[PDB]
């Protein structure tokens, strides 16, 4: 954990490659041996399965404020830009990706998890009629990150204001 | 002629050996030059990675404005420039230095505006797909400038993020966003 923690602080501010093994454990003490988690990425993508899992939670306990689908899923954009978890790692994911199908597809899966239900819980609810929902929730979950991760630098409300535009403009496709 | 052979050896030796690894020595006696040329011409590695870019993105808007033809209405253009951007991107060999070369100056704000100042050259191409899709009444966008950025950066993150799957379902998935994505406008 004082591991994991340091990783994240120097994943999020520096690189993935920017960081190593060595600069992690210097940080916190705990010998390099201590950090046997197999290799580099065991320890990285313990890191994103923990804070997508802090984000997928913090979704659970501000969902409420959406009543209907099509909230929910402007909603789930709109403090994507916001959050603390997982959205901050991006830069270190795409990073990760170039300099290397495991315990990466349960991730995937888990990061399109919440497009899923919406779209699902949408077509019970009768909202819109998708019937392909893991090629909508992946593209949905992509351009999202997309929309969050290619602007984190221009003003905040900006953002928020085009990751609506957009959430209009593609839930409006569906339908 | 020294600041492009500068220039290519540059982005020979970035695709070769990445971002960081490479030197300005390197270039500097690989090119047959000098750190005080390099200096005169660029300052710093930084900026002489942004004009590779500068180069990159004017090559990039050059191969759009011949493969372009292929896209008659803007509805179809706007289906090929994201085909384009996930396709070529693919086997993009500067795409590796890039992704270094970003998750390291991003926080610093003097490159931050120039990196921008190249993105938006690129957000610029659906500004031309969307405003003609206007004149031409393919759709009613308001908001073209807002629009554009949207467009730009929800494929970007198609092309950037989609990495676990096949070549030929991306494109699958990039083609089903671009349908989505036209179909909510009117
Ligand atoms: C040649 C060429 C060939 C292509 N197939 C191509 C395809 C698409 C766009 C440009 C292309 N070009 C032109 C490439 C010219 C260089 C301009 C792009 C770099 C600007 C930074 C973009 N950027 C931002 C904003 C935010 C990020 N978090 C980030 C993370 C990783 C990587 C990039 C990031």
């Amino acid at each position: 954990d004082k591991i994991l923690g340091v990783a994240k602080e120097l994943f999020i501010k520096n690189g993935y490659n920017a960081t190593t093994t060595g600069e992690i454990v210097k940080l916190s003490e705990s010998s390099k041996g201590n950090l046997y988690f197999k290799t580099k990425e065991n320890l990285f993508l313990e890191i994103l399965n923990i804070e997508e899992s802090k984000w997928q939670e913090q979704w659970k306990k501000e969902q409420i404020k959406a009543k209907t689908n099509r909230e929910k899923f402007y909603l789930y954009n709109e403090l994507s830009l916001t959050t603390q978890y997982y959205y901050p790692l991006q830069n270190a994911i795409i990073e990760f990706y170039t300099e290397y199908n495991e315990k990466m597809n349960k991730l995937e899966n888990k990061y399109i998890d919440a497009y899923h239900v919406i779209f699902k819980e949408g077509n019970l609810n009768g909202e819109w009629s998708i019937n392909d929902v893991n090629a909508v929730s992946k593209i949905a979950a992509n351009a999202v990150n997309g929309i969050v991760t290619f602007t984190h630098e221009q003003n905040i409300n900006e953002r928020i204001k085009l990751m609506n535009k957009f959430s209009q403009i593609f839930l409006n496709g569906l339908s």
